[PDB]
C-alpha cells in the first residue's frame, strides 16, 4: 500500500496474509472456516506447499491463526490478467470470533460506481519497486475510476467486465506488489474485489485494477 495508513484491529476481520516460502507474497479474504479468496496470479501453477495463510492478525508474521493449503482452484476462464481470482481450501479450519470474521460479498452482477469510495488493504510495498514491506497491515481509500476512463488509461481490451479500477488522477494512493489477492471493500466494508494489477504503483493516470467480486460471484458461490 502506497499512501496508506495503519489498519486498526478488526477493520477487516476476514483479511489474511498469504506468505510464500516464509516471505511476504499476497493477501486474501477468508470466506468461511476453510476457504480463502485470492488472486489467481498469487497461486496459479506454484507449489501449494509454499503457502501459509494467517488470519486474525495485523501482523503477517505473528499472532492469529495459521493454515497450510489443501487445494487451489483458479477461475475457469483465468487468462493473462483476466478473471484473476482463485479459491483456496485450508488444511486447518479457522473459526470466526474475536478479530476473525468471514467476508460479506458484493451482490452478484453489481459493479462499483465511479466516484464511490473504496478502501484497499495489504502488506505490500509502500513504494513502487520497494523491497522492504511493512509488518503491520496498511489501508488506503481511493475512489472508483469508471471502466471507460480506465480503458482510456490501459486500452479497451485491457480492462474487461470482470475488472474494475480505483485510484486518484494525481497518483500517490494505490495497492502495490505484495498486495495482490487482498481485499478492496466498499464504504460499508463489503468485499468488492481483490487486488489484481496495474502499471506500476500509485502513478498519475494509471488506476489500480481489481478482479470484480460482483462480476465473478458464480465462481465464488460454486466453490466456497
Ligand atoms: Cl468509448
Ligand atoms: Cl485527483
Ligand atoms: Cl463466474
Amino acid at each position: 500500500i502506497v499512501g496508506g495508513t495503519s489498519a486498526s484491529a478488526g477493520d477487516f476481520p476476514f483479511i489474511v496474509s498469504i506468505s510464500r516460502n516464509g516471505g511476504p507474497w499476497c493477501g486474501g479474504s477468508l470466506l468461511n472456516a476453510n476457504t480463502v479468496l485470492t488472486a489467481a496470479h498469487c497461486v496459479s501453477g506454484y507449489a501449494q506447499s509454499g503457502f501459509q495463510i494467517r488470519a486474525g492478525s495485523l501482523s503477517r508474521t505473528s499472532g492469529g491463526i495459521t493454515s497450510s493449503l489443501s487445494s487451489v482452484r483458479v477461475h475457469p476462464s483465468y487468462s493473462g490478467n483476466n478473471n484473476d481470482l482463485a479459491i483456496l481450501k485450508l488444511s486447518t479450519s479457522i473459526p470466526s470470533g474475536g478479530n476473525i470474521g468471514y467476508a460479506r460479498l458484493a451482490a452478484s452482477g453489481s459493479d462499483p460506481v465511479a466516484g464511490s469510495s473504496a478502501t484497499v488493504a495489504g502488506w505490500g510495498a509502500t513504494s513502487e519497486g520497494g523491497s522492504s514491506t511493512p509488518v503491520n497491515l496498511l489501508k488506503v481509500t481511493v475512489p472508483i475510476v469508471s471502466r471507460a476512463t480506465c480503458r482510456a488509461q490501459y486500452g479497451t481490451s485491457a480492462i474487461t467486465n470482470q475488472m474494475f479500477c480505483a485510484g486518484v488522477s494525481s497518483g500517490g494512493k494505490d495497492s502495490c506488489q505484495g498486495d495482490s489477492g487482498g481485499p478492496i471493500v466498499d464504504s460499508s466494508n463489503t468485499l468488492i474485489g481483490a487486488v489484481s494489477w496495474g502499471n506500476g504503483c500509485a502513478r498519475p493516470n494509471y488506476s489500480g485494477v481489481y478482479a470484480s467480486v460482483g462480476a465473478l460471484r458464480s465462481f465464488i458461490d460454486t466453490y466456497a
